[PDB]
């Protein structure tokens, strides 16, 4: 279980109410505990105390010595327009050399388009 | 009327079916014609012929000598996760030093969150 996506040595804890507390030998075991609970979104593991705290809600970051905070999984890589349920674009177009406004124009002119993104040279259209 | 957002000298036309054809003296007048029609999304104006073609649907770019293609307005600047109707985020958080996966985690753990974006240091949560 990949635990490289988050800092282990920066004292980052989360105050969110927990679902479960256990003691485990490493961060990867805490992650595994989190994955075993359907509703666990993230976890705080403490290096010194070895307590592992599984949590459901959104993180509430704060500083506590020895803490590290990891997601349910590090597999989640998306940062640009990230639909939780996935959602296939209505349209994906090469808009090299075009302003954002013309991707806006494409969305206005496409029935069902609620949202557009323009990263790099790609104009991409979505329906809710 | 700002027409700087698009190339004037690169022979970029659009094949989309038109709403209206007129002759005008400049690109800014073609833009003005487009704005006068509720359904105009973009326009192609030709430098040599001076024909201005107002269009409703999504652009269909192609090469034609003297063409330029402009949006309804250049005011539309958004490129990152652009909701046509606007849509205020459910949540906006400082996630400095966090992987995308923890913004994913925030969305999972927030009732109503359908979509997240993580640009710079900001984790931002949306409902449809
Ligand atoms: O590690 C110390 C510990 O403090 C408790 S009370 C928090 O809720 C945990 O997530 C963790 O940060
Ligand atoms: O400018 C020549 C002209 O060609 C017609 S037939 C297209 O639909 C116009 O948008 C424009 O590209
Ligand atoms: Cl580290
Ligand atoms: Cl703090
Ligand atoms: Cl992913
Ligand atoms: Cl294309
Ligand atoms: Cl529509
Ligand atoms: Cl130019
Ligand atoms: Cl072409
Ligand atoms: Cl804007
Ligand atoms: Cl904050
Ligand atoms: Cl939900």
């Amino acid at each position: 279980l990949d635990v490289s996506c988050f800092a282990h040595d920066k004292n980052i804890g989360s105050r969110t109410e927990q679902l479960s507390v256990v003691h485990v030998a490493s961060a990867q075991d805490c992650m595994k505990e989190c994955q075993a609970l359907p509703t666990c979104s993230h976890f705080t593991y403490n290096k010194n105390s070895k307590k592992c705290h599984l949590k459901a809600g959104a993180p509430e970051f704060y500083t506590y010595t020895g803490d590290m905070t990891g997601p349910r999984s590090c597999e989640h890589n998306c940062s640009d327009a990230c639909w939780m349920d996935g959602n296939n674009p209505l349209a994906v177009w090469d808009y090299s050399g075009q302003p954002p406004a013309l991707c806006w124009a494409a969305c206005m002119g496409t029935p069902g388009c609620d949202l557009y993104t323009f990263q790099g040279m790609t104009c991409k259209l979505y329906s809710q």
